[PDB]
């Protein structure tokens, strides 16, 4: 009986230590660091306000024309490039935000797409990441047979190792294929990387957008677009192999519990 | 045999069908309406940016500082309840990009934060939702005993009613809450609510940045973080209900097929 619950309350607890175990820890990787910048950020614009004595209603509308146009500066988003790269970024939920829908029938409809597209998106890279597993599975214990293993044995540890370094991999030869095209350096191609196959996307980097090279490079619009389809079922693999008997094990202690009756 | 792989395929190909009727529709719901957008905001620079004869380098500077900027105008983000809500943000996968790591410390300890803080975290809520279900399944079952039904079961189209209402409930609740604090209108209150408890999180619409909030109105702070956490636990108890069997059914069926051996 008490064991499910036992272990909700140790999640939930374990989660809001985590969660300030990591407050604190953000608060002093970078509080001085957004106290350095805002300065010379206040700097800057004090001094250019004052040399071209800028009005503050002026001043006021030149900074929303200047938000509003970041995403237009990047060249045109939604034409069928455009859309289909944010088709992706909403079904897989990486959701970078460099464009978002700006009529309210946009809005309406892509709330409409997501609430499909989701499940159908889960399904389809699950089922693919276990066919992955199989595979890896079968073609390891083939490469022991090859190798004259003593045994054919394909154990856990087996599987794990080759998932993690799999994502390792695919992380990898991302961040050396974005570094080589965006100019970004290489750990930011691989920070880039990682924040879009975890589905985080915060958008402060984003791929694609440089001088319009979604219209004009659709090699390599091809590249990102199957970068992020093979790389989510990769680690959707992983997930599938390492994670995913905890989500349902509780359901089976429920089952085991009720059939003790 | 086939079947795993029948279900695979018509997986893959019901989604890029679902891409091209993704794209199609935003380039017809708004291909147009940027058009209007990007000259509209071109007439405003080319008028402001000639009546006070700004120099290009000088625009280019100011147009630097500005978007740097943008962060730091709504309120410092990295003090304790800033960096409780990126932390927040990162494990739940939301990602607005409000804020995000400045130095490479920061990016690189957000990586390792995510790397163990999501698997905990949909183990978290998919247990809380699996004891979600079974609660609401006993309370239903006890108000059918209360009015007297003519039998006590309690079928999956009765479970499937009460979580899909939840999860209407929860967002009207979200959007009803938001919209008299932060001013937004009703419909764009519900779409940052259907946005965050998603996890798509585009940043476009963000909570708490206003005026300070995160520092002013700590009852308000607490809110958010409660709707958040207690709305992805009803939106994970209904995929919980709704999806998860097609998760693993598939490894089932391959389990069958092996024991058909
Ligand atoms: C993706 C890679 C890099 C990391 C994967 C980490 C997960 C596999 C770990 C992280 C946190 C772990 C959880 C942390 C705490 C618990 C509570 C624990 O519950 C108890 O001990 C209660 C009593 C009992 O059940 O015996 C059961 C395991 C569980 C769910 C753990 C299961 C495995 C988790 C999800
Ligand atoms: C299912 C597996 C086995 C095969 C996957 C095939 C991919 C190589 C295809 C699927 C979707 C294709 C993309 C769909 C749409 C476009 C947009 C297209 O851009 C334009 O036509 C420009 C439009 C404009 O600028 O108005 C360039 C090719 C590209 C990226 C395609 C590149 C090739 C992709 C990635
Ligand atoms: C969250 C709410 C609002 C919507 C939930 C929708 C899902 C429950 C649907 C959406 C797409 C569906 C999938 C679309 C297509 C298929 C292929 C289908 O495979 C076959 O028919 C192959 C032959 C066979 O297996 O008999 C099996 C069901 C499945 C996975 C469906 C399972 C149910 C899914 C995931
Ligand atoms: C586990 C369940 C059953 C209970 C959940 C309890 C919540 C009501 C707690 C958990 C974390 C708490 C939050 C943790 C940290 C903060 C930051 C705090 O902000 C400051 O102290 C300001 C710091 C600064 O400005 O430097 C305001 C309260 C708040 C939002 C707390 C509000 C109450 C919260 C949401
Ligand atoms: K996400
Ligand atoms: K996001
Ligand atoms: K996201
Ligand atoms: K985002
Ligand atoms: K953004």
């Amino acid at each position: 009986m008490k064991r499910q619950n036992v272990r909700t309350l140790s999640l939930i607890v374990c989660t809001f230590t985590y969660l300030l175990v990591g407050a604190a820890v953000f608060d002093a990787l970078e509080s001085d660091h957004e106290m350095r910048e805002e300065e010379k950020l206040k700097a800057e614009e004090i001094r250019i306000k004052g040399k071209y004595n800028i009005s503050s209603e002026d001043y006021r509308q030149l900074e929303l024309v200047i938000l509003q146009s970041e995403p237009h500066r990047a060249g045109v988003q939604w034409k069928f490039a455009g859309s289909f790269y944010f088709a992706i970024t909403v079904i897989t939920t990486i959701g970078y935000g460099h464009a978002a829908p700006g009529t309210d029938a946009g809005k309406a409809f892509c709330m409409f797409y997501a609430v499909l597209g989701i499940p159908l998106t889960l399904v389809m890279f699950q089922s693919l990441g276990e066919r992955m597993n199989t595979f890896v599975r079968y073609l390891l214990k083939r490469i022991k047979k090859c190798c004259g293993m003593r045994n054919t044995d394909v154990s856990m540890e087996n599987m794990v190792t080759v998932g993690f370094f799999s994502c390792m991999g695919t992380l990898c030869i991302g961040a050396a294929a974005f570094s080589q095209c965006e100019e970004w350096s290489f750990f930011h191609a691989y920070y880039y990387c990682f924040i879009t196959l975890t589905t985080i996307g915060f958008g402060d980097y984003v791929a694609l957008q440089t001088k319009g090279a979604l219209q004009k490079k659709p090699l390599y619009v091809a590249f990102s677009f199957m970068y992020i389809l093979v790389g989510l079922t990769v680690i959707g693999a992983f997930l599938n192999l390492v994670v995913l008997r905890f989500l349902t094990m509780n359901s089976e202690d429920e089952r085991r519990d009720a059939e003790a009756e």
